[PDB]
């Protein structure tokens, strides 16, 4: 039990108003305790020496158990694979890449809501980018179609799934509709796929060999953004800026629980990093993005990377 000071109390009242919360007296006391515990963790972290900072955001009054249940995948996915098809060529590669800078090649940051559907945003993001790079047209593709319709490829809607499996679904389904015709609901619904309204199509799926992080570097440098999955832990939820790293996340395929999109890479103060688009809205992290340490299979990010070749 924490003794909450007036500074924390006043800021929680502001946070509740900003995030449109209503709590009973009883739940309020519990939510305040969680908020104050996270407040102290953020300050303890930022007051020390680390490569990234933490901050308040929409997750600040949630326990990590609640966050896992609502926002992350509910069970291990079939990330481990003994077969792959991507074969890396030869470096060196450019010292830095950022597909947001090369042109209009990365779609805006979206919000998955309280649904474990990050695999769908990783998938649409990678395919949106691949189509924009190939044809110069930026589309917004329907994550909801993947949530509702991709179960024959071992995906599980709001309980989880994998980008490579979702790319295969789009290939054999003969395409994916736009957000405009198939809006995102943040919950599992009936499949409403209409063949004549598909606007995005997959020709091939590239699966990067397990732990082949240097192939991810080549793919981002030469071809396009790359979907990947990693293990989110408690302190990642509170990431604000800088280069994320952790000594407590696992690095194995059976522990990854969130999928995202690598859109570039770089280095700061001798620390290599990935530039990564998330799906928790544009005010999480660095305008919806984060940096994560590169070259260490950090949090298992090289366990099951993949990207699509579009049919255009
Ligand atoms: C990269 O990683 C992904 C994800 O793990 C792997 O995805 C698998 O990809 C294979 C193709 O390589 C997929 O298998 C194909 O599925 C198609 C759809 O199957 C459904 O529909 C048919 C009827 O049309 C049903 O019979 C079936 O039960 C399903 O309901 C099939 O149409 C394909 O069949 C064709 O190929 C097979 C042999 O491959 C022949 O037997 C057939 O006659 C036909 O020619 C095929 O089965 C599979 O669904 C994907 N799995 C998942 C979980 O997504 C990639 O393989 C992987 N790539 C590499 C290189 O590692
Ligand atoms: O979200 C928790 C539930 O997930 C599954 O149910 C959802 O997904 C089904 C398709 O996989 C939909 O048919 C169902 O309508 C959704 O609620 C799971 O089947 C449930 O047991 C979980 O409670
Ligand atoms: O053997 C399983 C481990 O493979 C990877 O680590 C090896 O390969 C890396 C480059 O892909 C090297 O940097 C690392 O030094 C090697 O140990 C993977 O990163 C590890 O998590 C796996 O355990
Ligand atoms: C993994 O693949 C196996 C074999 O196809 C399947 O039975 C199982 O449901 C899959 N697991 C998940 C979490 O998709
Ligand atoms: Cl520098
Ligand atoms: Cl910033």
């Amino acid at each position: 039990e924490l003794c909450v000071n007036s500074l924390e109390k006043f800021h929680f009242k502001s946070w509740m108003s900003k995030h449109r919360k209503t709590y009973s007296t009883e739940e309020y006391h519990h939510r305040l305790q969680t908020f104050a515990s996270n407040w102290r963790k953020i300050n303890a972290h930022n007051n020390g020496n680390h490569t990234f900072k933490m901050a308040l955001n929409q997750f600040s009054d949630m326990s990590f158990a609640e966050i896992k249940h609502k926002y992350l995948w509910s069970e291990p996915q079939n990330c481990s694979a003994t077969k792959s098809n991507y074969l890396r060529g030869t470096g060196p590669y450019p010292p830095s890449v950022d597909w947001r800078k090369k042109g209009n090649f990365v779609s805006p940051v979206k919000n998955q809501g309280a649904c474990g559907s990050s695999w769908t945003f990783s998938t649409t993001g990678a395919l949106e980018s691949a189509i924009a790079i190939a044809t110069g047209k930026m589309l917004s593709l329907a994550e909801q179609q993947l949530v509702d319709c991709a179960q024959d490829f071992n995906n599980h809607g709001c309980q989880g799934g994998l980008p490579s499996q979702a790319f295969e679904y789009i290939l054999y389904n003969k395409g994916i509709m736009g957000e405009d015709t198939y809006p995102y609901q943040g919950k599992d619904g009936y499949c409403k796929f209409q063949p004549g309204k598909a606007i995005g199509f997959v020709k091939d799926v590239a699966n990067i060999t397990i732990y082949d992080e240097e192939a991810m570097v080549e793919a981002v440098a030469l071809y396009n953004p790359v979907s990947f999955a990693f293990e989110v832990t408690q302190d990642f939820m509170m990431y604000r800026t800088g280069i994320y790293s952790s000594t407590s996340c696992h690095k194995t395929p059976d522990k990854v629980n969130h999928a995202v999109l690598a859109v570039g890479y770089g280095e700061k103060n001798g620390i290599p990093y990935w530039i990564v688009k998330n799906s928790w809205g544009p005010q999480w992290g660095m305008n919806g993005y984060f940096l994560i340490e590169r070259g260490k299979n950090m949090c298992g990010l090289a366990a099951c990377a993949s990207y699509p070749i579009p049919l255009v």
